């Protein structure tokens, strides 16, 4: 068979053809239910299954590959063609996905002076030989060669990192000296930066959301190429969940509306999830604002549920596209759904108390990463003993990646986290000898930008701060708490209860007569990672949204299960359940869900502005020059009025220019104040203005209080910061609440008023 890029049209062996693709990840789902997602995508209206390679999945140490059983890739795709569906695959290296570091492989980080994503020879040699391995599983199932495979991607969303052209040239001809070379290449991007990387000889492709602008999306990519077929290579039909914020949806109605839009023009869309599934064990990612890890669940509010349910947006989707079936056709019957059990109480009666539980310790004189030695994911003990003092001193730790608690004695004095920027603790007085365990959480490396070079564990050093000075603390036993079954499963595990929350592996057996799929509740517990039967379910925080942990039948069995716990602070109770349905939408943070709170109104009375002016109407960045330079250390954006008159701002996201007159970076901002937003019929809180997502947005309330203008967001850039001007994107959608049009721009060095 042949795929090509054709006169404003794909063809297939010579026709025309309107890709319509369901994104699908063969890690998220049990490969025993990879053949019925598959169906549901069919049922569905979907021609062609989406999916990336995940790298270090396959290469999880260096050297050593693996592409057996759950990591069948080759076997994914042939299930495909056995169900008459083609399939694009995007091979990476970097596959973002909120997985895993991107995609990439931890050991990566090894080599501390590495640059990723650029052509570092180190790196761009592990590329080469990890693409090499995917051709031979892949290359002959090309279309061109009998398969299915009818596209596939070069990188991702380089647009979103850097400009580099000779980099994204190296990694497609690595495509092609893989052996892909019979079917068309291409790149995918945004609206707004995919020139930035563009190169002639590939296919240039659109990603957005769900209730985009359609035209605002195509239009600049066909003044630069006319004749190019449009293909919204990631189209977005929800979205992730953040843990500690709440749970994320979209409108059905909306997707239908932009999947009609694009279809009665044949434009080509892959529905980014189609089914999401879950991020099991410790694949997870993290990205922006700040460090925002990502939840296990990868629901994502996709047409087909985490447990490959029908849900309603699933029969809004399905109904539009059997209308665009070749004549004759009917879609195929949905596949019925897994049936599902509860699990009554589980008393989690046996404890191994990690301390009294510790591996073999390394000496080391000075602080290092986990990378450094050999541990690539888990957690990691840092233990030495102290010099007696008659006063309290602080302790500094830099930095905690990600979620460290610190015990002296063994009695925990503090948590630090790093999503709260965290890394002080107030020590008391000290007898000679007192025991510091410093015990520190790796959740997972951020997934997006700079973000990607994530080393965990102490990433600098740790040091005593007294009224005498600053001291760095050495001379450290080093504990590695592997991730690995085999690790939770060898311990002493006693009768007993945890009467100081110390942190413990908990392990209970239980009986089964029936089998289905099941959602653990986690409700109980404080933050971890299960295992049942051997299998890693993922990690769990009591902070949510999510409080349940899907649980496939298919890791059941009849008769004894067993199921292991690693808690790290200690349960309220220690029992769980199996429920039939999840709960994914329950938040306990710490504070408010929110940037204002009462007694704080901002006051700008005898603040002079540093610029006033009007937004253009409609979609697309808008970039503004001061004509001066101003030291800054706290922005704040008063909107003043909206170009559809109504009550409502909203900003997508908001950057600042420095002295070269390009965006500073956005690492330690922080939101001190947003005048009102809305958080019950929406997220729409405050730092999405800076996720570096051009489908989020900031929006005032409407579903209670409903605040007139005007409104203002105030931001701490975190550091002293020269300011020559600054970039507004307003909201992605046409015809929505919230375009500024009037604003005023204030920039001062002490904080404003509040
Ligand atoms: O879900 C957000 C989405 O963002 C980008 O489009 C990436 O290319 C995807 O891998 C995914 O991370
Ligand atoms: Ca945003």
């Amino acid at each position: 068979g042949t795929f090509e890029v054709g006169k404003n049209t794909f063809l297939l062996n010579g026709e025309p053809f309107v890709v319509k693709a369901a994104e699908i990840h063969y890690p998220r789902i049990p490969k025993e239910y990879w053949e019925h997602r598959i169906k549901m995508c069919k049922a569905l209206g979907m021609n062609t299954i989406c999916l990336y390679v995940f790298w270090n999945f396959h290469e999880p140490e260096e050297g050593r590959y693996d592409f057996a059983g759950q990591k069948d890739i080759a076997a994914f795709c042939r299930l495909a063609q056995e169900n008459g569906m083609y399939v694009i695959v995007r091979p990476g290296p970097y596959v973002c996905a909120e997985w895993e570091m991107g995609g990439l492989p931890w050991w990566l980080l090894k080599k501390k002076d590495i640059k990723l994503r650029e052509q570092d020879p180190y790196y761009m040699e592990r590329v080469k030989l990890f693409l090499n391995e995917v051709g031979k599983q892949l290359a002959d199932l090309q279309i061109s060669k009998g398969g299915n495979i009818i596209m596939v991607q070069v990188e991702n969303a380089y647009g979103a990192f850097g400009i580099d052209k000779p980099y994204i040239s190296e990694i497609r001809d690595m495509v092609k000296q893989a052996g892909f070379t019979g079917v068309p290449l291409f790149q995918c991007d945004w609206n707004s930066n995919f020139e930035n990387n563009a190169l002639d000889d590939l296919l240039w492709t659109i990603n957005f959301g769900t209730g985009a602008n359609i035209d605002e999306q195509f239009k600049r990519l066909k003044e630069l190429r006319p004749d190019t077929p449009l293909m919204c290579s990631e189209f977005w039909s929800g979205w992730f969940d953040h843990w500690g914020a709440k749970h994320e949806t979209r409108s059905a109605e909306e997707l239908v509306k932009g999947m009609k839009e694009m279809l009665d023009r044949n434009i080509s869309f892959s529905l980014y999830m189609t089914h999401g599934g879950t991020s099991f064990g410790h694949w997870g990612g993290a990205n922006f604002p700040n460090f925002s890890p990502t939840c296990t669940s990868y629901d994502y509010d996709a047409p087909i549920n985490e447990s490959g349910k029908v849900t309603p947006k699933y029969l809004e989707v399905r109904n539009l596209l059997g209308n665009y079936l070749p004549e004759g056709e009917t879609l195929p019957e949905i596949p019925d759904s897994i049936p599902t059990i509860a699990i009554p109480t589980i008393k989690m009666t046996e404890m191994a108390v990690l301390f009294d539980n510790l591996p073999h310790p390394k000496e080391s004189e000075d602080i290092r990463t986990m990378e450094a030695f050999d541990q690539g994911w888990g957690s990691i003990l840092y233990r030495t003993s102290l010099s007696a003092s008659d006063k309290e001193q602080t302790l500094l730790i830099t930095e905690a990646h990600d979620w460290a608690q610190v015990f002296l004695n063994g009695k925990k004095l503090a948590t630090l986290s790093r999503l709260k920027g965290e890394g002080v603790v107030k020590l008391p007085p000290l007898k000679e000898g007192d025991r510091l365990d410093i015990l520190v959480e790796a959740m997972g490396r951020m997934n997006f930008g700079k973000g990607i070079y994530d080393w965990k564990g102490i990433t600098e050093k740790v040091e005593l701060q007294s009224d005498k000075g600053v001291e760095l603390v050495k001379d450290w036993q080093v504990y590695t708490i592997p991730v690995d079954y085999s690790f939770a499963r060898d311990k002493q595990y006693k009768q007993q209860e945890n009467a100081e929350n110390q942190p413990a592996y908990y392990r209970s057996t239980f009986n089964l007569n029936e089998l289905g799929d099941t959602f653990l509740n986690m409700m109980n517990w404080s933050k971890g990672m299960v295992w049942v039967n051997g299998h890693a379910i993922g990690r769990y925080w009591e902070i949510g949204p999510q409080q349940t942990l899907y649980v496939p039948g298919c890791w059941l069995k009849k008769g004894e299960n067993e199921i292991i716990i690693l808690d790290m602070a200690g349960p309220s109770k220690a029992e769980t359940e199996g429920l039939r349905q999840p709960i994914l939408d329950v938040q306990r943070g710490n504070g408010a869900y929110a940037h204002r709170k009462m007694g704080e109104n901002l006051d700008l009375t005898n603040e002079t502005p540093v610029y006033q002016g009007i937004f253009k109407s409609g979609n697309g960045w808008q970039h503004v020059k001061f004509g001066k330079k101003v030291e800054t250390r706290f922005f704040c954006l008063e909107a003043l009025n909206a170009h559809d008159g109504k009550d409502f701002a909203a900003i997508a996201e908001l950057e600042l220019l420095g002295e070269d007159g390009k965006p500073v970076s956005r690492q330690h901002w922080k939101v001190i104040y947003a005048d009102s937003e809305e958080t019950d019929a929406a997220n729409n809180i405050a730092t999405n203005v800076f996720d570096l997502q051009e489908s989020t947005f900031w929006h005032t309330n409407y579903s209670s209080s409903k605040p007139a203008f005007p409104h203002q967001i105030v931001i701490d850039l975190g550091e002293d910061k020269v300011i020559t001007g600054f970039s507004y994107l307003p909201r992605a959608e046409a015809g929505k609440t919230g375009m500024i049009k009037d604003y005023k721009v204030y920039l001062k060095m002490q904080p404003f008023k509040i």
